[PDB]
């Protein structure tokens, strides 16, 4: 399963500045006299000008067709870099995409999603399905309720995967499970909680995803502390899969602190914006790498001011896993219909009578399950 990275518009092949290697996009399109532009400016916030400084323009609808093998899933990323291409106004360009019949992007606006999120540029990413076709079609059309629209891409990446979604506990209710191995899905957000930033080339399983320092979504006052094992310290993944996440996510983590009270008089809180009349999937990665014995780290977690792991089941790592340095994950399912937040929430578990009153996060990725066949959501707001 080798990736097929494509940089639209570009004339040669090239690597960008973490060792990926892309090639131009041209043998994959099937739309004829379609208009390749180099952006007219460089960012100085691009980490490189590939795939971001060439781009493909359609002012008709464009259909890419890749290979895939149809028994598995793939990860499929978007790269859009809204600048100024042969003269035209960013601002005019609203489009569609779709992967197959699923609706991926509408009535989208690069420039305005970019501008509400202080971005320079931006990456969707998507995990597909397995689709039963041989060919993945991937379909660009410019809005037909803006006269002056036009679609733009920057690059286009299709990365075989394992099946890494199995099974999410529905967040509102007591014992219930769905089945989410074959969802198709947005990626909202990936985190390294409590870490560095993690680049593609360091990920797991070679899927070069970007694992993000969580500090920036954390919305209680009190930051909590971080907790890091050394270098060398090995994480025994066991029948867990090595691409789950790699094992500097697990090698750190967040937590509330060493003082029991004061934990308890607070939730340690992260808030996250996202599209409204979706169910998301809530991956919760804990490895216990200081404690090592059961009934020790016990807390509650809450999401949208929901019982996600309480009661009488709190959650206690080393519970679930069994061993100091075992990694896990725990997913949970919360539909959401202001409707715009997902609020991820820790506090102590006083049920059991446990050694400590504390928590933990090593990392968190959220995920939007596909409905009716789209994944579309409105663009931000600036404010």
């Amino acid at each position: 399963g080798q990736d097929i990275s494509l940089s639209c518009g570009a004339s040669e092949p090239a690597v960008d500045q973490d060792k990926k290697k892309w090639e131009p996009d041209t043998k994959f399109l099937k739309t004829p006299n379609t208009v390749h532009a180099p952006a007219t400016y460089q960012d100085p916030s691009l980490l490189s000008t590939v795939p971001y400084m060439t781009s493909r323009i359609f002012t008709a609808p464009a259909t890419y067709e890749i290979p895939v093998k149809g028994d598995k899933r793939h990860m499929l990323r978007l790269h859009f870099y809204p600048s100024t291409y042969t003269g035209l106004n960013i601002l005019d360009s609203y489009f569609s995409v779709a992967a197959n019949d699923l609706t991926l992007l509408s009535n989208f606006s690069a420039a305005i999603t970019c501008q509400a999120l202080t971005q320079a540029y931006l990456v969707r990413e998507y995990s597909l399905a397995p689709s039963e076709k041989d060919v993945l079609s991937i379909i660009f059309t410019p809005s037909d309720k803006h006269p002056k629209a036009f679609a733009f891409i920057n690059g286009i990446e299709v990365i075989p995967m394992p099946e890494l979604f199995d099974t999410a506990s529905l967040v509102g209710f007591s014992d219930q499970t769905s089945d989410t191995k074959t969802a198709n899905l947005q990626t909202m957000f990936r985190l390294n909680v409590g870490g560095q930033d993690i680049p593609g080339s360091q990920d797991s399983g070679g899927l070069t995803r970007t694992w993000y320092n969580d500090a920036p979504y954390i919305f209680s006052a009190g930051l909590g502390v971080t907790l890091q094992a050394s270098n060398n310290f090995r994480i025994d993944y066991q029948k867990m899969p090595v691409s789950t996440a790699p094992a500097d996510v697990y090698k750190t983590a967040r937590s509330q602190g060493p003082n029991g009270d004061i934990n308890m008089k607070s939730n340690l809180t992260w808030m996250f914006q996202v599209d409204t009349n979706f169910t998301y999937i809530m991956r919760l990665h804990f490895c216990e790498f200081q404690l090592a014995k059961i009934n020790q780290k016990v807390f509650n977690i809450f999401i949208n001011n929901r019982t996600a792991q309480g009661d009488t089941n709190p959650a206690d790592i080393l519970g679930w896993t069994g061993g100091k340095g075992i990694p896990t994950y725990k997913d949970y399912a919360i539909y959401v219909d202001g409707g715009e937040e997902i609020s991820l929430q820790m506090t102590p578990s006083t049920f059991g009578q446990p050694e400590y009153y504390d928590s933990q996060l090593n990392g968190l990725e959220i995920f939007k399950i596909d409905t009716m066949k789209n994944l579309a959501g409105p663009n931000p707001k600036p404010s």
